[PDB]
């Protein structure tokens, strides 16, 4: 009566990327199979060996059938970089990015390393940053920059 | 029934000054039309061809109504400038900018780079701002302000 | 249908203060004319030049009829002086001002410029300010004020 | 059957020494008035403008009779005051007042300056405070005070 | 559907801890005597004597039965001590308190003085506290504490 | 309203491996008796003697029932360890670990000590970390790490 539904729950142990479609491509291979928690499959893709680890089941154990779920975990994280030669100095914002350059420019990012303000100012003496409100402060003049 | 906001950007390729009214004719002309993203429209102004691109509409695909609102996209923030020669200090507080000229003259603007407070002081030797309330302190005497 | 008031709001150019009857005069001269936002009317008083501006006019045009309601505006912010020679260190808390004067004297004032508490200290060596509470301190006795 | 009298507090916002048939003189002045609580008038004496506030009234409206009685407060904080011969150092916390003296002892006081602990210690070198809980460090010794 | 339950509140003149059973036996003291708020009782116990002072009771007057409340009003504050020769820092945090000996040796205790972990670093150069998570830096190691 | 609930926390004294089931069979033995803090239990099993003692109980004095959940203490906190030479300066925060070495390279770890993010950086100037958003500085270039 009561209705129980199937997941199984994947991690891969090398750190790699894998296409949008393999999850698609991992059903159709297993259905017909029987798996259960702690067991270690290896497939060769691409001639390089790589080793699935099953995470867990539920239950356990479980048969893979086309109407199961299969899920995969994984954790990396994104690294941008911007090439910049000679950076002064650098004030660092919760919700905002400035970066001065030996130059006497200014640049302002956001958090996705985006160019959202550029200005050189020669007189430059100080920068002040608060949140994602920043002001640049110069002898001839004020500038204030919203977001 | 339940009502729902229909949205449309616009953005211009070449760098134009557009009439406040802008608005008012383009909604008036293009009504009844039924437009989709990335579309791109030819105007022609007193003989010069503008190039006009859909930057998004929602939702989509999206038609054209005087009920619906239309703005137009021309920088990602907003920049102001004011022109003040011979700076000697400057505080930034969240909500408050005090700037010290070198003629000990106090101006007090808030975010929107708007005069609300002048005042000058022969003796002024230090300008304080917490919260909403600011204050400026002389040798001769204190001025409480409340905002 | 949702009911629009009407209301005229105007500010004088030069500082001075106007007699307690001055805004009923006004009202009996002005309705039965249109006014609207922008505009300036000089007023002979005492052989006196007195320019006032229309600040604004809701809804914009206006016709003033006796129904109306007429606001003067004098100052955006409040303003308060006291007079303090020779302070020494000044500390500002959320909700208090102390004051301390070079001649070992304490002053407590609350937000609205107003005394509350008033006392000499000949060995004053320190003055505690935490939010709401106060404490004096002097090599020879401990006070506690409380708010 | 149920008895109810009639009484007015008033409290003078600038700090003056009355004369002692001062109320008498008020009281002439303001029967026949209606006051309610938080009103201010404006009275001159000796030419001198002082104002009174008044704090309250029982019952509210209160009328001015003959019979009214009328209290003058002049309290407007609660002052304690303890004295303290050769104090070395004074910790204030949001809830809790320590004081350290020069013979090396720690005395513990709550916000009504009433003594809750007492200790001393030869070798005192450090005294740590954070929130309602409060430690003694002694070259010796490790006390932990609980609130 | 009304019942009213009876109360009164006691508060001693001397601060003296009293033992568990020490409520018991003033019950039965008390019980068929009648008492009013204000009224002083004295009690010998362990040969000193101690004043107790009725604060109030509620419904006044009340006479003392079985099926009746009593209350002790009281603010003492508990104290435990361990016995640490040598100290050379302490740092302290809102729910943790960490100790570092002379003998390079680091302790890890709760706020009721409890050893959780015990360890020894001969190269301990720093040690790190935030939150419920510690770590502890010695050139040689680093030792991660999920606390 | 008001969920209560009854813990009790047991320590062996000897070092034994006890089966899965062994929390069941001291349950039913006890119920039904009341126990309190610091009492010692002797149970025999298989002709060897256990003693095992009572740690904590919560509340005090506790009643031994069904409902009452009983839990085997063995580590009170998790220490895990890694071997690392010549540490220059460590950074803690809530949920982040940043460590740089001397040999000019940066490790960023998660709270459970694994390896997220690793490189080395010959210029590396300044290491800025906030909250889960981590940025290196490099007279090369600026690079933003994003969780």
């Amino acid at each position: 009566e009561g209705v129980i539904m199937s997941e199984l729950k994947l991690k891969p142990l090398p750190k790699v990327e894998l296409p949008p479609d393999f999850v698609d491509v991992i059903r159709i291979k297993l259905q017909g199979k029987t798996v259960r928690t702690g067991d270690v499959i290896g497939i060769s893709i691409l001639g390089k060996e790589v080793k699935f680890k099953v995470v867990q089941a539920y239950p356990s154990p479980l048969r893979v059938e086309d109407r199961t779920k299969i899920t995969l975990v994984t954790h990396p994280v994104d690294v941008l970089e911007a090439k910049i030669k000679g950076i002064k100095d650098v004030i660092l914002d919760e919700n905002l990015i400035v970066v001065i350059t030996e130059e006497n420019e200014v640049l302002i990012f956001n958090q996705n390393l985006e160019e959202l303000y550029r200005g050189k100012f020669e007189n430059l003496n100080k920068v002040l940053v608060r949140n994602d409100l920043v002001v640049i402060i110069d002898e001839q003049k004020l500038t204030l920059i919203r977001t």
